[PDB]
């Protein structure tokens, strides 16, 4: 038993969860196309079902999140964290062996439940082990940065491994990685609830801005590979690689603007990020080849990095100024924004792409971001 | 012969707008020996706005030479009337005459530049350099009048402008040859049909909104500076210098980049930047804090102007017949509406609701209107 082991376990758990999220982007549409049969343009019939499939994780996470915390209070943190590995292993095995649309729905729902349990239990365990109030910041920083490395090699790893080795390869590799995390875990050893924190407009504005800045990438996942196969005729292994700018630019932007945003005001960073997101989403559906997406996607990643680096300290300051704040207060509010975005984006986006064209959806999202952008002026100098 | 026409329009806009800004140092102090003075300055925008619809249709039947020569004559008469008049009612009329001359010169010159230059990119370059000349006139005019009123007298700068206008008229007579009435063979679209085109309306609205955003901020800033910052008198003019300098740089630099980057993207980014700059202007607590937002405002306005001037001729070439008088009359009306509305009602609006809410409203309007420039990406052509 040691303090570093819990850090390594939480690191591997969050990495596996985000990797399993991001590796299902270029495999589900390709798998659904290959079973039926560049190719044909029948994917518009199934775009609604593919959109509804991606929202299952967000909906299940939003449902099961309120019940986790009292459960961790009652029976501790180690037992609920172990359930996350079991559910993630079951989901990753069912993904590899699934052949029909029904099983992938169950896989996504199970992944949502396991992700919620693993995240809450791991953060609680890290808070419990470290009790110095200054090393806790470094530990939380490393654990949350584990999401970035997990995000970076997740999306262009299923696409590359799909066309060369097989469809059961990446899921089996993730399963073997998840099994190693459980082996390490075996050798181990209050104020202002969330519904009151969403009753003041200063926090609702920030949460909505985070959600609307992340919806641009939330609704770009299920609809971009189908668009690529329909119009640009790219090979099946470049669909994942078309998302690499959205990760690398996001990491660069979050580093630079976490360093630099305090000098020029956080609200200005948020406003410029939302405007850049809107312009990039507008410029996305004009490309006629794969190389035309290296610019708009990079801008989208940079702008989302701007918003996500300038908004979290604002929420922390707002919670400290007017309420009683704990270690996980900012995390809970941010999680609802991401989950709400991933649950509302794809489900409506599929219906919009069926009813009207794909470019109109991007235009709508860009207009929404631009219109919401002026409202960040409220966040300066809160009382 | 196509290069020298740019020189004629360059000098014509340089001299006409120079008289626009030279008056401001010299008239408010001279009458003393606020609303009365402000309504004087807005007479040019109002009268030039009305004469514009009667200039566009006239250009088909007369040509682009007679209106420009008439504008030169009216400008010379206005500057001579300024140089000798010594009362309020004799200074109102000269401003009205200068407005008429400015309307003639702007519409005729931009139409002639559009007709001489046919390629879209090469026309964008010329319109960029002409707007650069206008910006240089605006920048140079005020200190010129202030220095030669402090040191030499009142009647000196107007007489010097009269001599320069005579030289411009000599150059015009040598180059343009304004001696006969030449009717254009093409019968252009009527001015009421062009207003039913959504794209022309979008372009005119973008120009009007950006210019209104600057035109409200121009007269209503010194009062706020006095009431909050407590700054001396000599910093008032220096506050707005970055806007003029950045506008000159932007209008000389973005005419080249608008074609490469895309007109709609340049206009969108300009409107967003002008909205953010106006939104951040009311937050400064000293003179040094207004350097950034004013420069951003000038750059954004240069972006919008250089992007949306050639777009009018492009739309008229794509959809309607190739006669460029009426569309640039519409563009000049969009230019002049902001200055017509700003000085007259800015004090009333500020006393009614407050300066920061005015800035917030203008910025939010620009930001919301910014998405509508996407519609100018590729307008459909007319049926063959
Ligand atoms: C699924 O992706 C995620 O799940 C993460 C990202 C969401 C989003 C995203 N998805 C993509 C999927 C792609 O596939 C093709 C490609 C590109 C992207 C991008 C680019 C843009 N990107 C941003 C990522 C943000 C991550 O969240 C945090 O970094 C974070 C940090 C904190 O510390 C301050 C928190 O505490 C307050 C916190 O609270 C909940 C969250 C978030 O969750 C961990
Ligand atoms: C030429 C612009 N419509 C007016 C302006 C622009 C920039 C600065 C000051 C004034």
């Amino acid at each position: 038993a040691s303090r570093q082991l819990v850090l390594v376990v939480v690191f591997v758990a969050l990495l596996l969860d985000n990797m399993l999220f991001t590796v299902v982007v270029p495999i589900v549409p390709t798998f659904l196309y290959d079973m039926e049969f560049q190719g044909t343009g029948f994917l518009e019939e199934e775009i609604t079902r593919v959109g509804v499939l991606f929202a299952s994780k967000a909906v299940m996470q939003l449902l099961v999140n309120p019940f986790v915390g009292p459960l961790t209070n009652r029976i501790g943190y180690h037992i609920p964290m172990f359930a996350g590995f079991v559910i993630m292993f079951l989901s990753t095995v069912m993904f590899a062996f699934s052949g029909t649309y029904t099983l992938l729905f169950v896989a996504r729902t199970l992944q949502g439940i396991g992700s919620s349990f693993s995240s809450v239990a791991g953060l609680g365990m890290l808070a419990s082990v470290y009790t110095d109030d200054h090393e806790r910041g470094r530990a939380m920083g490393t654990a949350l940065g584990g999401l970035a490395l997990g995000l970076l090699v997740g999306a262009p790893f299923g696409s590359v491994m799909y066309e060369f080795v097989g469809k059961s390869a990446p899921f089996l590799i993730l399963a073997f990685l998840a099994l190693l995390d459980g082996a390490l875990q075996l050798c181990i050893l209050k104020g202002t609830p969330l519904f009151m924190l969403l009753k003041d407009p200063y926090i609702l504005v920030a949460a909505g801005s985070i959600c609307f800045a992340n919806m641009g990438v939330a609704i770009l996942e299920p609809t971009l590979p189908i668009w690529m196969m329909q119009t640009m005729c790219s090979p099946k292994w470049q669909l994942g690689l078309a998302f690499l700018p959205a990760s690398v630019s996001y990491l660069i932007g979050t580093n630079l603007f976490g360093v630099l945003a305090n000098k020029m005001g956080r609200w200005l960073c948020s406003l410029i990020g939302m405007l850049v997101v809107g312009t990039s989403l507008l410029c996305v559906p004009l490309a006629h080849n794969i190389f035309g997406l290296i610019g708009p996607n990079a801008g989208l990643g940079l702008a989302i990095g701007m918003v996500d680096s300038s908004m979290m300290p604002i929420m922390g300051h707002l919670v400290d100024l007017r309420h009683t704040s704990v270690y996980g207060s900012v995390y809970a509010i941010a999680d609802v924004a991401f989950c709400m975005g991933f649950a509302i984006g794809p489900s409506t986006g599929g219906a919009i792409v069926k009813a009207i064209g794909f470019p109109w959806l991007m235009v709508i999202t860009g207009v929404i971001n631009i219109v919401y952008a002026p409202l960040c002026y409220y966040l300066r100098s809160p009382p």
